[PDB]
């Protein structure tokens, strides 16, 4: 696929996530952390790697937290799963190219991005290093995911380099499915057995 | 104490980055049983560098930097034989450990 991660980076347990979708037939997006509540931080941050119409932009479902008025207070974020079914949540960590980028974007060094649920406990820290430029950007964005169970709570805590999510992907329909690796296009037709050919 | 006399810096890092790889590592100072008379350890990592790609090594200490890269030239069917024998003058088309 040509359109993957517009901002260079990786996706932890990406192959496992594609295996989960093989038994999921429908997602009902739920706004778990609206962009408006981040009133103590700047949420308009964008990159040329995500440019649309010649202007910097960013992923639609993710929020790039940034310093507001030369201040970066601790990012508090929580959501209690009340959607009635298991919900998939994706967050990310930003790795600046150099320590100067760290200062001009978050102003705090040695920041942490921690995510905790009733069954998950993770703390991540940015890795500042010199890397070859991909899509013109020297930084990287590492994205991680988890499944939030019934009536469970997920807490987001970070002093910097947190790409907080805005929407959760609630599973609604489950059943037999799969992924076709094909370059064809959908056509008006009906069948009971589909092959890539 | 070994940190001072060998690198003089504390909290050093060893970072390696390519177009598809991003790794930062730090030394782990601890007391371990002496193997080969040495209490220290060296952890060795590897990667495959693609066509026309760049790899950057940066470290403030504890880096065992390489001198040679192992370019792949010929590819094909091969294998690793687990045997105690020795090569001898002979020709064959099918080889078994026995
Ligand atoms: C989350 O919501 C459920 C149902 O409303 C409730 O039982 C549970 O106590 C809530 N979690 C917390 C941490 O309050
Ligand atoms: C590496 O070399 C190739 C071919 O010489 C070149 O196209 C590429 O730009 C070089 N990489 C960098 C980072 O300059």
């Amino acid at each position: 696929p040509r359109d993957g991660l517009c901002y260079p980076g990786s996706f932890n347990d990406y192959e496992e996530l594609k295996h989960l979708l093989s038994s999921v037939k429908h997602f009902e997006k739920v706004k778990i952390l609206p962009k408006d509540r981040w009133t103590q931080h700047t949420t308009t941050g964008g990159s040329r790697a995500c440019a649309v119409s010649g202007n910097p932009s960013f992923f639609r479902n993710m929020v790039w937290l940034t310093k507001k008025g030369s201040n970066y207070p601790v990012a508090q974020g929580s959501y209690n799963n009340t959607s009635g079914e298991q919900m998939l949540i994706i967050w990310g960590v930003h790795h600046p190219n150099d320590e100067t980028e760290q200062r001009t974007l978050y102003q705090n060094v040695g920041t942490y991005v921690s995510v905790g649920t009733s069954t998950l406990n993770k703390r991540s820290t940015p890795e500042i290093a010199t890397r070859p430029k991909v899509n013109g950007q020297g930084g990287r964005m590492e994205f991680s995911w988890t499944l939030l169970d019934m009536w469970d709570t997920i807490n987001f805590e970070s002093t910097g380099n947190l790409i907080a999510p805005e929407y959760g992907f609630k599973i609604s329909k489950r059943g037999s499915s799969g992924i076709m690796k094909t370059e064809g296009t959908l056509e008006n037709c009906e069948t009971k057995c589909q092959t890539p050919l």
